[PDB]
């Protein structure tokens, strides 16, 4: 028998010519993107055909098998319903239903203490999926490049632990929530700041990364890094941001300086260059899009879904989920965990970074923040969502009552 | 096509008339116990036919004794179970549990002569899957009292009863971070799990009785959990926590002159409610249900019944996880990332949602509370398997995955 | 030296008429019933009678009335008393005190219907002087609960008795500042000082340890009365009884004394508490308790009667300690702008010293938002804006500041 | 009168020789070099400049040279000055000297270079009471950094400048409590007091605002010099530069200050910083130092000149927060204790004031756990011990204390 043949007569429906459209609509209801890198040498071959081929466009057997044999593997799995949610079509009618709802909620406060952040109207919302198979969703403003902020905290940590191991990173920063208020003590008991997500924490967590090169490097590593998690899409950098970070960043040299004093960076740090890199990193670019992506590749286990690559150690990513957990939403962790029981985290632009291990990952973006600094419209948004799928880290399998479980059905 | 007759078949193995006795043994390594509950009509249906003669069973004398409970029989022995290989996790079990057994450091809790006399050679491990495949080692037919371990149990409860809401309003819902204080900045104690918020949890419970029937009432819902395996009460242990529980009465004045309580609640008498559900007895195996009908979505595995709304379950697994080991809560769901409930006897109550549920019990405790043995095991557990909260089902690292074949 | 006195009074004429005398003597800020000035006022009335007549004292006649108390009587009027111009003084107190009875803001304390019966109105003051010149205005003979005023009174004891490196094994030495009067014990498992309720409770277990609480609170009693001069000392059963079936904050407190072992060897707590919540509600007057302020303003005498009553180690380390813990939240800022050791209670009482000078009771029920006396707190503020008697004041350079010890 | 006091020192007219003269006035307690005595020795070094075998004032020649200063010299040999047997004093100053010396444990400073300079033999005190009388033993002209010591000094200037009400809109007036300056601010987002760092970084910021940190510092040491008398004051730019170099801690609290916008509007807070560091390396000896503390002690006028130089308003809120902030975290005990307004410095320094009676400047190098120089923690107790000194002693019944005004 053939595979290739075997999805042939699956997508053909009668006939032994499947018209090239039809395969496409067949391949973009599976929540593939036609563009998905690991697609590449199929839409080339199709594109290649449809030049070559008399006008009509329609694929023997034969042909079907020529243009399909290199992606073979990838195709079936999405045709023959295997990904992680089969019914994909449905799903994203839920996200939209979750988007719209989380859309009428219009409180919050424009972050203001950077012209810049005050730049974006209250109005933009957005939220994009990407699933551990690479099956992506977006609706409303996810192509609009704003700022991680502390939405990047996590991902530094990640490559922390990633290159130097969770021994060692964990002999500067801590690995529980501060609980005793908001952001108000630097460091904890033992002279360290309480957790990476933590102002404090994630510039020590700086310090560590890349040691012993310039602060142009140490980013392009970053950077580097982050285009894997992305799976290449868009990643950038606002100056204007940087500018104003590093202008009107009292507190965190405040930080900076107190970590000095209780030697709390690694040997020979420059304490001031490293607030530098910092705020660069707080700077950082990215649309809804390109971070859902990042996040998907937290939810499988550091495996980039729409390239493939290996981009974190699983001990890497496990430590990360487990801080973004009860660390990740400033005053609101605790609350969060209990509600929604996601690992996530928030930025100050609005963004929330979110996990649901072993499904998705995807980013929310209001700009809007709460009096706690999380998005509103994504905290809204984020307990509909948990409300709607069995997704809540201690939600049952098997038994979840009157909630959708998007991992079945196919 | 013939539902019983197929499975008669695969147990068959060609030589026709399948042995009572080779019929025992493929049903125990499925790691189901003979005396499930849901097996009662066949086992039932073998002793009267063991009655019959003084042999083996026809297709149609099989078929007579497994007709009634075909479809769990089915799953069990088409290895459709959430451990498969159950043969080979309990082998893997027993070596996580001789690695403890080597740890002979901690300390027997002698602030009761009651929790004092029992030996810190005792150790005990039971696994009870969500599918009620069953594994014990070591001492786990040694009935010992629950302490904190029925912290979450009592939540479980109120919370079913009450709904999240209405608890919390008496009751926070994350850790404290200090070691110490009564209260939140909100006057209410922390969350459930510390001892200021498990006296205001029992002051919720079946509201409007007596002490009597409260506790009668706790028993009942106990059983359910345990598929009515055993749970028992030391009234030893109890009058031993009332003789010497000044700290907890500091916190019942406290939290009357707060007004934490429901209206009008006798607050002397809810702190003998509290000494008393602290006084409960379970030992391994009965315990390691209860933690597998919390891995269960609420419902008991080895029973069937519903026991737990969902809403209740998924509440009290956040609360275990962040809030669920004293002092150790961070430290430990940072490595060991499972809901768990320690208890100043030596036990521990472990969840791996959606896997199974255990109760490791050894009397000597660590520096802040928790059995040494207990939370050695933990650790090295989540080290083999990749059951931590926020491993990859994909991608682990040469951890080994007991859901696979 | 009766005779110089003679002359003093004498005015020159005839015989000095007896009023004449008594009415110069009452303006020494002496009252004519002080225990020190007996044997001359009984002298005057047994004259009064034998002599019947004009009524006048012949040069022989007051020196063998006055001969018993020329010391002090001399002091008085050759005007030697802390306070020399006390007709003067009263006048300011006079002023003081109807310009906080001005002051109509406050809630009286209602957590005991008999601290709720107390009407809002009530307002007195009482003077005493460490040479036991007296003054008063307003409700000063009104008997009410001490509450927490008695607290620094039984460290005092405690202090008296077993010394202070003993006490201080069981109760600290300095203010809780915690985010406020929140947490019992401090770092050391102590609570933080004897004016706090824990401190408090713990101090009351070191008092004469080894009899019941019949005994325990007669001695107490017995020393109270010592420093009031046996003026009024009295007890409300009402408010004892409220105080134990309300004061659950209190048995916390106990329990979690116990818990962490911070009473002495064997101690029975729920006694102690029951002793606590008698200690707190014995009753005195301005006028009683002015007295006790001014033993403590005597270096440990009474100033009425002379009796020594508090070893001065004590009466220091009450001194200190009421300067920086006595007035609960508001103890830092009183401290600040005050500057005088002073004790609240939920009564509405404070108990005022300043050292070297004079005791005072201030009483007005009604607390501010801190849970001291509105008009007390007014009071003490006037009292230290118009003379020179906050600790850290200057006694050369002050400013448009009155120093009623200067002539 | 001249003639009167010349009969008095006569001891029996015979022409008056001038040693004898300079001997009595010394052991008044007076120094020679007295400014209030300028006349006098001005006229005294006028005539022995006449003859060259001796002299032996006429009652006429001592009335030349006195005359000028009668009043002062008069109240000296009178015996009226605030210790009148100021001999016997100095030989007790003396044995707490030697008793204090015997205390070697203690670790000297060295986050600092210079401070790590110092011998930890050196101990010096120095003694100036309200009246300019004069005492030093030991180590008492060798310059050190007042450090911390200078926090009450820049306070009293912003107070004596600017009055209570605005400083204590930046800084509080109550003692940190939480422990030993771990955090930076208050409740209200203000540092506690002006004795942390925190609190005396923004006191810094309201002295003399709207000049640069060169006419800043000399605005501020002309101030100095007058509580001083005109005595030693210097600078340590050596001192200065370590201290910027290696004050992290400061430059943390500097940038959260700025952050929470403690500072008054449109500061530069990294010059105010700069200006912190200058005023703590501000150099003293035990002596000059001892004036400042007798100026405090004097209710703003410095002894030995006369002059006016703090506001009584800045002293009282001084010498109040150095009762309870003064020590760090010693400073309950302190005043439990010894129950004295004091300053301690990193250097070794414990500025020390008995108001009404004195000043004080001790100094040694090593410091206690806490911080504070062990041999001047050690001298504080053993005075308090023997003088009735204490804050809350009393002045008429102590115990086998010795009272140092009387006679
Ligand atoms: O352990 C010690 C000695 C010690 C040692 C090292 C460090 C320490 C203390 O610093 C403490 C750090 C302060 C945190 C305040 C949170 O900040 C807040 C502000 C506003 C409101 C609140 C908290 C909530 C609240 O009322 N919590 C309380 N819940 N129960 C209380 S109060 C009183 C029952 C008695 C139980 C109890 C508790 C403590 C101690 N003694 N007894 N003392
Ligand atoms: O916000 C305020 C006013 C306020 C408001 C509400 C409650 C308050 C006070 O009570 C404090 C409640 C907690 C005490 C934890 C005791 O338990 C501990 C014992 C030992 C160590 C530690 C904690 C951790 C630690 O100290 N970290 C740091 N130590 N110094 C730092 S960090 C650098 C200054 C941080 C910036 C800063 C400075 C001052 C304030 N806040 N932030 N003050």
């Amino acid at each position: 028998p053939s595979l290739e043949d075997l999805l042939f007569y699956t997508i053909a429906e009668g006939q032994e010519k499947i018209p090239v459209h039809k395969f496409i609509t067949a391949l973009k209801s599976t929540g593939l993107r036609t563009s998905d890198p690991r697609l590449k040498e199929c839409m080339d071959m199709l594109r290649l055909t449809l030049q070559t081929t008399s006008d009509g466009v329609m694929l023997d057997k034969d042909l079907f098998k020529k243009c399909v044999q290199s992606n073979i593997v990838l195709l079936t799995q999405a045709f023959r319903r295997k990904f992680v949610i089969p019914d994909f079509m449905s799903f994203t009618s839920h996200i939209d239903e979750l988007y719209e709802s989380a859309k009428k909620q219009s409180g919050g406060k424009v972050a203001d203490y950077i012209p810049q952040l005050a730049k974006f109207s209250p109005d933009l919302w957005g939220v994009s999926v990407c699933t551990v198979d690479g099956q992506r969703h977006s609706t409303g403003d996810t192509k609009v490049p704003f700022c991680l902020q502390s939405c990047v905290k996590p991902l530094k940590y990640a490559i922390a632990v990633n290159d130097l191991g969770t021994e060692y990173v964990h002999r500067y920063v801590g690995k529980e929530p501060s609980g005793l208020r908001f952001n108000k003590l630097f460091l904890n008991e033992d002279d360290k700041p309480h957790n990476p997500m933590v102002n404090a924490g994630a510039i020590v967590v700086t310090s560590l990364i890349k040691q012993g090169v310039n602060n142009a490097e140490k980013f392009d590593y970053v950077m580097q890094f982050l285009n894997k998690m992305a799976g290449n899409e868009y990643v950038g950098f606002s100056n204007a941001t940087f500018q104003s970070e590093r202008e009107s960043g009292d507190r965190n040299f405040a930080i900076g300086y107190y970590l000095k004093e209780k030697k709390c960076f690694p040997e020979g740090t420059d304490m001031v260059g490293i607030l530098d890199f910092y705020f660069q990193l707080c700077s950082i670019e990215v649309t809804c899009e390109s971070a859902s992506v990042m996040a998907a590749t937290l939810a499988n286990g550091g495996f980039c879904p729409i390239t493939g690559e290996r981009v974190l150690s699983p001990e890497a990513v496990r430590n990360t989920l487990s801080l973004m957990h009860s660390c990740g939403m400033y005053d609101f962790s605790g609350q969060f965990a209990f509600h929604v029981g996601l690992p996530a985290k928030s930025g100050v632009a609005g963004g929330i970074l979110l996990v649901v291990p072993n499904v998705m990952g995807m980013m929310c973006w209001s700009p809007p923040l709460d009096k706690m600094g999380n998005s509103v419209k994504g905290i809204h948004f984020c307990h509909d969502l948990v409300s709607l799928c069995n997704f809540h880290n201690y939600d049952n399998l098997r038994h979840f009552a009157k909630k959708l479980d998007p991992r079945r059905e196919g």
